[PDB]
């Protein structure tokens, strides 16, 4: 007549199998289920969540006599007695875990118990736009069920610790209802824009803007054909660096990609008019890639220095105009395209 | 009557149901409870930490005679009688192990058993002054108490291992107490800036130092436009791994990382002036980028080149009053910028 | 005659040995089994997949009378009865996990079970076109069949999730036979190629584009040996970036890291031959690798002058002739290998 | 009577209770343990242990006679009798796993066991001279024992399979004794210093001692202050690498951590005076920071063109005259420090 | 009768105990153990192996009476009746798996099962010459055998499924013998020397020979110290690079690092020589380390020009012939240098 005795004799029964008597149909009960985000991968697109809930059904034969046991509650260890097995079927590598040992048994049946759920989810969100993109995300719950039996589950209530876990930032956890009845919980993440444009696009912007005005350096005093190559291995850098965390999938992939693309063959254009230019500088004409006798000597010498000086002249001009005009059709073109990509990466 | 014998006969019994006998309350006496952490990560503000304690209870079945059996303790394996789970209900993932496979019991009931508990929790610190920082982290430690049945939980006494465990040290690890009569153990953890000030601030602080004295490079003689593309890409690295050691959250998030992405802006007009001033000294104006006979012949020439000597010197000064204009007005702002930076990092 | 008693007797038999009552042949049928690659890896060429399978054998033991219990299904536990265990034979790291821990067992003995299959296959991928690359992966799907005793598995459809893993994209899952009447799923595996392209190709053919017009840059201004070492130091990094994410095993191995050697050669010669010319240019030879009277002096220094600066004219320009001759034969080279390097890495 | 009988009648006993008949005290002896680090980690100072032991102890109730079972020897499962379950109490994350999976018992009861245990120990060593460092690592050896039941341990002989385990180099593994006679095993551990000495501290000085003769470089001509600015950039990289693999705990700290800061602020006090010094040569002073007729025409022009190569001569001089004057100080105190500096990191 | 009544009358016998009537002696037989690398450590020298064996002993408890049963196999759970533990115990972390759940036992008493063994060897390999190296990796098996009883293990044969698994090619896997007839696997494993080579060997090779070249450069006219100071940042990689995935252990430790720190003492030497001798071309001496009146008045200046031009002339060519002397000796050196270096790298 003992509790103790009382929980000894309802280990004694060994009620492993599940409560199928009335017509193989349990209804289960899962009230404040609690959601959070432990990480979100961005190259992989996978969604590592736990899930904490409370799960309670009825057990018919765990249920004892009021009159002989004069209690209304009872404790038993988990493994002793039947205990459903929550599972998330839309993602992969799902765990269910007893949170203790122990489960309260009212004296009419009823069990209480909760249990923690670790799954990971292959998110699938719109990265057309990094970083200002995001998307809901599902995540399912569900029990086995298989032909005649089927256990249905009830979900109640949803609450999320949203919180940044990284790059991404989980904003909300919404109770949603698929087609066949099937209850999934809507997750919405979003993307912290704080830090990859710091890191990625300030840097970027000013590199191209550099290269902008690097044709003011004139190109006889040097310091400019060795300035731009400095400029453009460091867009080499910035593919590596940026195609190392970002999948490049197919359709509305990231265009970030291929903004940085462009800008590497426009500062590679720019190198090499610059280059071409220098030797127009230099020669004059771009042929190297195609295949009183004592008192007048003095003035004739005097005269042939400064005509050497006058060609000097007039060459260092002429490739300055070539270099002018470029300069005036580069920058528009190269603003004008900056302006239109970064007004896609916005709003589009 | 061997006490190999009592041990038998206490195993034969399968006490494996908790001894709720009594208004189903437990009192669990935990005294000294020792904590250490392994790891913390400052990027997700997630803290690793073992808890050593030392768990025990009563339990009234597991209690003999002491005239049948003269004996006062004999230990048995933890698996054939109920253990008490501990919990770190406020962080993620816990789990708690056994320290040894066997348990002591008195005559009078009472079970001595010591538990390893590791649990990762989610701290958190602010960092908006990094690496000046450091912030109280609250540890939970929880049994399971669902509906009538409660198991009160009893602290006594805490000891920390104390030492640094990378850029963290911890400091000290007190007991308190939550609303709801909840222990959990404060951990006081602090950042060691011994290392963060030298790798980071420190070559910060001199990159722009030699930036503010690379204004005295003459404009002519060259090595300052690709001196000055040098220190701008450090500083482009710079971003990129402090972005990878710390978390843009939010609100107080840390502070740094803008103030890196102020000198990046800092030293890219700074560089982006030099290039239009080179061409103003070379050039003389700003329209790039807007769209007796032989004796006296001598003479001519002569004072020709003397003149094509004064004009380049005095288009060569022009350019150098504009820079040391703008020398005077970066050094004084820049300077005062940093001062002002620095102070917000260690007094707000 | 409850439901939950007859699924109590079923646990009772404890039928935990296979049904081989019958020949000891048990036909296990194994229709819609679902695949899906977790991910792949390109050094290792180590694929990873999941298979969620729905097993159907027979069990004539675990089969009660209709007439005395009036139901037609019934679930108990997995661990109380026998099931088969399904294998991934052709790769390594093979293991099968219930899905749920409950089975349905029909009046007749069949019992309807699904499992799921994390296995690591050794994928053999001809990688000799890198990125264009893509073959058949076979994974062999087998149940332990020893001896007399062989358990025959029947699979009916195979249907696969497929998307992009990262830089590798699966395209089918097809279901064929091997020799010996042995069941394998044929999976389709492609290599994206937009990324590779972007991130390695595309900076490789510039970087060596821009040498090939590096020559125009004149000897004696600058500007030459030290913009061409910085290219041939960049193509130091790819060759290190691009042999840590290929495999170099033996024959059909990927061809870029070849052609990626050859450019490194190619940059290399091009800058030992203008450090050479440029030494000539200053010296004129190749030598140092190998062991009135008022009036008429001043027009004797005047033409001393000239015929130092002719001197110095046809000393630069015999240089400029190597020059020229050189970059003819660089270019057409270089231009004659490139497209033949890439025509074999498309269409061979 | 057959042997496997006895096992079989032993197995049936059932005795998973330790020994503790005689006064609950149970002397284990532990010949010859075998030790081995399988790694050392130089940041977090955590040593990774094997442990391959021979426990040996006495169980009278696994005795049987030797009359009616004419056998010396039998071999039990280790799971179904009692086992000793020895602990690493100095360290963090102790297990031990059973070499196989059954145990010799002899005719008097004596029971031989091995098993290994794997620990992870919090390692001090005093890391203030790197590479040059070696410290006694204690790693103790327990078994459970509480209150009055106390299971003392014998350690006979230690045998350690010594040998590098990467950057650390295992020396010893002796015997010794604590306070409260506990056992524990002395491990040596030493740095093997052919590779920190080269990868870190050959280049350090290297580097240093070329900005010691990069004062050879004369300021008119150029590549000086660009030469020594990658010099600069090159220490920020080092003290990131080296801060990435020493732990900057306290005390007794590694001093290379603040030799390489001290360098970085020298070599970047030798750019900052020679582009001061540059600016003085170019201008003269440092005030840039602060805010018959035809005949003798000719000779006019002659004498003024003289005065400006003199007055170029005089200004380009001067400056040098403070260059020789810091180049003596600043490399004689520069070999005073690095002299010193080492010194410290050998014999202190 | 029934083969599942069979079944079930051999699990209900429970022999657990290994069969060691037949004085303690157990003779098993693994022919066509099947052997394959998973994975080489270089800087560990760790070698990861799996072994898929056909474990075949005998048990005469587990044999009817072919006349009651009229069967000649039948399966049993492998958990049901006793199976060996194969161990490696050469190597560390050596662990056995069930390939199925299953074995096969003959009416005479035969069992058949095959095991799935996963062990880490800690392999020695002569790494003296890196990438030129291979040696042969024992890998032992071994069954536990303890005093009087001794389990003695027989091996037929061993299949190898040969293919490289990265940097390492495993080439073959034979049975051997060792002093005390054990078993053991000799396994032959080889470097694939291309990948290694391309990476390493010739950058440093071209990178030599540039340096060697690089003396072409005149010293006046620039762009050659920071050639060389780029190239020794360069081999300061390399020499990171190449310590970040080698062991340094001890004697016979890899040569190439070595060879590396030569090159880069070589290298530091040659920029330092240059810097003094452009000092000295600078100068004049190395000193800056130790501590009809009109008409003839044209002619004065004049010739003092020309005098001027002769001192600049002789002090620039004094220079070139001391910078000739240490190109020829050095370029003599180095070449005979390399030549050994390679030698001893390839036939030592
Ligand atoms: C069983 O009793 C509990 C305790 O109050 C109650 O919450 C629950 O609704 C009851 N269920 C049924 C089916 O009566
Ligand atoms: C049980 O006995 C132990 C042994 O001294 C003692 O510490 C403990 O307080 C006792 N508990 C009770 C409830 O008597
Ligand atoms: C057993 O009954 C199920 C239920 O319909 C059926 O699908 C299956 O084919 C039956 N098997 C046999 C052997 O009759
Ligand atoms: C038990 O017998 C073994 C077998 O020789 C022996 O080594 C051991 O010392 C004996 N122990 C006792 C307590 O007699
Ligand atoms: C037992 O029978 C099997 C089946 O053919 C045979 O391979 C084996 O050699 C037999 N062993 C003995 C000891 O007779």
């Amino acid at each position: 007549t003992t509790r103790r005795c009382l929980a000894q004799m309802l280990i004694d029964m060994e009620m492993l199998s599940m409560p199928q008597d009335e017509n193989c149909t349990l209804p289960i009960y899962v009230p404040f289920i609690e959601y959070q985000t432990l990480s979100v991968n961005t190259k992989s697109l996978r969604l590592n969540s736990r899930l904490r809930a409370i799960v309670k059904w009825t057990d018919p034969q765990l249920a004892w006599d009021t009159s002989v046991y004069p209690y209304d509650a009872v404790m038993l260890p988990v493994d002793k007695i039947w205990t459903p097995v929550l599972q998330v079927k839309n993602g992969i590598s799902t765990n269910m875990k007893h949170d203790a040992n122990d489960l309260l048994v009212y004296s009419n049946g009823t069990v209480n118990h909760e249990v923690q759920i670790n799954a990971e989810i292959n998110c699938e969100v719109n990265l057309f736009n990094y970083p200002f993109a995001g998307d809901e995300c599902p995540v399912a719950i569900e029990t086995f069920s298989s032909g005649e039996c089927v256990t249905t589950l009830i979900l109640d209530q949803v609450r999320s610790l949203d919180g940044s876990t990284g790059d991404w930032q989980t904003t909300y956890a919404r109770l949603k209802k698929q087609r066949e009845d099937r209850n999934f919980i809507a997750v919405g993440l979003k993307i912290n824009y704080s830090s990859p444009l710091m890191t990625l696009l300030l840097p970027t912007v000013l590199i191209v803007l550099a290269d902008f005005v690097s044709f003011a350096l004139p190109l006889h005093g040097g310091g400019r054909n060795g300035f731009k190559v400095t400029l453009v291995l460091s867009f080499v850098m910035f593919l590596n660096l940026l195609n190392s965390q970002l999948p490049g999938n197919g359709d509305c992939s990231p265009i970030i990609r291929i903004h940085f693309c462009i800008c590497l063959v426009l500062l590679v254009l720019s190198m090499l008019v610059s280059m071409v230019l220098t030797r127009l500088a230099h020669d004059g004409s771009l042929a190297f890639f195609s295949p009183v006798q004592m008192l007048r000597k003095v003035v004739t010498f005097l005269q042939r220095l400064d005509d050497q000086k006058n060609q000097n002249e007039r060459k260092h001009a002429f490739a300055d105009k070539l270099d002018k005009i470029f300069f005036l059709f580069y920058v528009i073109l190269g603003l004008i395209y900056m302006c239109v990509m970064l007004g896609i990466m916005v709003a589009y």
